[PDB]
């Protein structure tokens, strides 16, 4: 591929001449990524000479259960291969989609990034692995199937995709801006977001479990239900207005540790920034 | 097994004397299927001499990212092993369940086919991988568990299964016709269908995301919610009556490309067939 | 690890000096478990000399499709490695969580046991694999993210976790008793239980599909919906009172086979124990 995966971005910044020790049975995709480096099956590992790469999450659990792993820092010294959505201490990219710091999501949102459904994902955003993000099929035609186009010749493909781009309900997310997910967002298990109608999820939004959101979620609102309805705002109006332009999620690691009291007490946060 | 898998049906029609090149680390099930053929780890692949079989979907993505793959047509020259529900250009079978053309579904619906819960799946049907199809346990007894029968002797098993067949609410889908899923059907993510009470899903039906359907879905109806309620019909009544017996989903690949305008414009479809 | 996995508990009781035959490609975790025993790739298997261990569930299906498997009893002679939640004929443990007999659950509930969210799981309980059990993040602060704490030093971690323990809404299930799931419970697909607010699920409870439960479920109640509401009780009040202290789920395998008629007919059950 032309766009670097999460494993390749981590290695580019933290490997630093060491050889990669593979903790687990590798995939063909992994062997292609490790081709330029020296790599081997992990036996005796030393973080001064080695960088452990666990193939799967279950292989990571086995590695952390090993006594050899407690001299290995999270991303500086190891990583999970099959974890494109895993959180990171630095801003990264996922199929031309910027992902903030300490932001994690599941395989469904990863596939949504590759489909072009997402424009950006904020910092300190927590998304459950079971969450799904898909677009709508076309509804202005006699059929709803998408793989019917596998039978169209050119002449038929040109006219089918012609109406697709000229559709105000955005089938396959064709005619809309890619959806943005803000910072400090929480998304629960079994949640769903429609990539055809949702174009923005505000910062600090909370999506309940089993919730099916079909429209935009304003910042710091808690949407819940099937379909998702706003049941309560997370903060007061004055806080949401202030929080939107102070942007604590863009602070440095030292500045977050300086204003712990402001981030911990919401009543103190307004006092310092209202 | 006695019933051919999707990989075996594809190979039986398109392999044509070539040897299989395995793109990825194979499973024991795959090695059993490839036993009669000549097979090897894929290196340099040529579609005139080789047929690429990617073990998993992630191995398929790695194969398509390789320059060698662009002389390989979808099913005629490659396929994914762990993809029993993947779409195909020809009608196939899945555990004694006929599956139409360009119809795809996930692992939960595959397991539903093997359980005998499904009778047939139409053509050009799109089912999300997260969709689940299960039956109800028995409710006319003091227990709801199913694996309690692991402790029954013969005498106890005969009487337990005796009432199971004599139950009008169809526990474990015992006393009903297997459920039929029509053509041009769309099923969203996190959807659920009760195999104990649902016996038919009409052609052209649309099941929303997170929807739990518990009764039959009439053709070209859009069921939505927990539980699923009909919120709107996809087409006018006159169209549904006409569409049910013209059956465009049974047209040839040449006839679909002949009547693209009818399938693309619903207003034109009635003009040509009303 | 210090706590035995489900595979290690089964082997400790049923292996009995035999060598393990691995049906499938093993993981690194599996190789660590089989280290003290003699093990090999399964070829010709005899239950008098061998104990088959299928790595994955798909490898189990391949094994049962083999003619060699029909002299192998379920747990006494084989088992699936990647199946920590699979049912068993004897009471077992899962990350310091007692699991009853013939009780099965999915990977999400397994991870919930390791997180400390569950105290015990009853006997003859049926939980769907797609079910999820998670706790709530903190809501009394300006942020909702959990992995923000990866940036806190000591001083910041001590004060963040300080309010976490002093929170009546139980973020991360910090200040509550671990949730108990009773016996003869049925949980459907796509179900969700909030580990932060739910502390008990009574015996004989039934959770419908796609249901999001947020409070305790009384014994023998059927909760349904988003959010889950009690729609109907499974039995009469007099039965629930009697069933709660006869505890048929604690009977021996011989006593279950003695009182099949009582367990099969609910009307007969009260006659014998009311
Ligand atoms: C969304 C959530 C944070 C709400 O937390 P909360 O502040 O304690 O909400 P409350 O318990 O006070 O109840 C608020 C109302 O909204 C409803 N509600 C809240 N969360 C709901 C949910 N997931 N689903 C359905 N209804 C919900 C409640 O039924 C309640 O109804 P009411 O208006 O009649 O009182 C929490 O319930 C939740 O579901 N978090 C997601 C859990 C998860 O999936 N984690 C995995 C991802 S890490
Ligand atoms: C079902 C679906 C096609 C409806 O499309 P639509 O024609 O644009 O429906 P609308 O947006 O006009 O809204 C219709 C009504 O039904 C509701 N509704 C529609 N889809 C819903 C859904 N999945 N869940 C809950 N409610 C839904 C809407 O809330 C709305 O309510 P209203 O009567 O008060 O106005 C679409 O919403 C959907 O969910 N598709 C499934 C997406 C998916 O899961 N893809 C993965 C599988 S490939
Ligand atoms: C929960 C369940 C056992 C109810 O069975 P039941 O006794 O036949 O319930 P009924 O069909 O008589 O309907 C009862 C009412 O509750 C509703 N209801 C029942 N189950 C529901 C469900 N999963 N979701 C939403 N609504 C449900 C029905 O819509 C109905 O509504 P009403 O009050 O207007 O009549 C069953 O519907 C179910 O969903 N089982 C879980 C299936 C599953 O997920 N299996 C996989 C795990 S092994
Ligand atoms: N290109 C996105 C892909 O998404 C995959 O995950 C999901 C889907 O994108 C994937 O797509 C299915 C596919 O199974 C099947 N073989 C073909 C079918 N047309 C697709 O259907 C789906 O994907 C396409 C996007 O390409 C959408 O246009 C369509 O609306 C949607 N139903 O099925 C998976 C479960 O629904 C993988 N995560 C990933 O390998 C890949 O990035
Ligand atoms: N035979 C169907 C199987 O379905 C599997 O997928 C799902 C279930 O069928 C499977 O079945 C579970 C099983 O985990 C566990 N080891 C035993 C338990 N009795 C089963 O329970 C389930 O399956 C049976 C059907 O056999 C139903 O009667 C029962 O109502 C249902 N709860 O758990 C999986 C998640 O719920 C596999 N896709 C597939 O290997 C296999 O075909
Ligand atoms: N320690 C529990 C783990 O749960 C895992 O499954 C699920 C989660 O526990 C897991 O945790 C995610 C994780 O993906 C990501 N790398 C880090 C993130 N902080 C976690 O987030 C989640 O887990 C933690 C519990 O540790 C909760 O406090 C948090 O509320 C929750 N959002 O993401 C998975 C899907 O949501 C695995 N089943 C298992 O390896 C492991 O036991």
């Amino acid at each position: 591929q032309g766009m670097k995966t999460r494993l390749e971005q981590v290695l580019e910044r933290y490997l630093n001449g060491r050889e990669v020790a593979v903790w687990g049975v590798p995939t063909r995709r992994l062997l292609r990524a490790l081709k330029p480096f020296k790599f081997h099956t992990a036996d005796r590992v030393d973080p001064q000479y080695h960088y452990v790469v666990a193939v799967t999450d279950d292989d990571l659990t086995d590695f952390l259960s090993d006594e050899q792993s407690k001299s290995f820092q999270y991303a500086n010294d190891y990583l999970t291969f099959d974890d494109e959505g895993g959180e990171l201490p630095f801003e990264r990219m996922c199929f031309n989609v910027p992902v903030g710091r300490q932001t994690y999501f599941g395989d469904g949102v990863v596939g949504a990034c590759e489909n072009g459904y997402i424009k950006s994902i904020g910092q300190f955003t927590s998304i459950n692995g079971t969450a799904e993000i898909h677009a709508n099929h076309q509804l202005n035609m006699t059929f709803v199937s998408d793989d019917i186009q596998n039978f169209f010749n050119e002449e038929s493909m040109a006219v089918f995709q012609e109406k697709l781009r000229k559709d105000p309900k955005h089938p396959y997310a064709y005619s809309k801006e890619p959806m943005t997910i803000g910072s400090d967002v929480y998304i629960g298990a079994h949640a769903f977001i429609n990539a055809s109608t949702v174009t923005s999820i505000g910062d600090g939004a909370i999506i309940g479990s089993g919730a099916v959101v079909l429209e935009n979620v304003p910042p710091f609102a808690v949407v819940v239900g099937v379909p998702a309805r706003i049941k309560r705002y997370r903060f007061s109006k004055e806080m949401i207005e202030t929080l939107l332009r102070v942007k604590w999620w863009d602070w440095s690691i030292e500045e977050i540790n300086e204003n712990v009291d402001a981030l911990i007490s919401p009543e103190l946060f307004m006092k310092k920034y209202g």
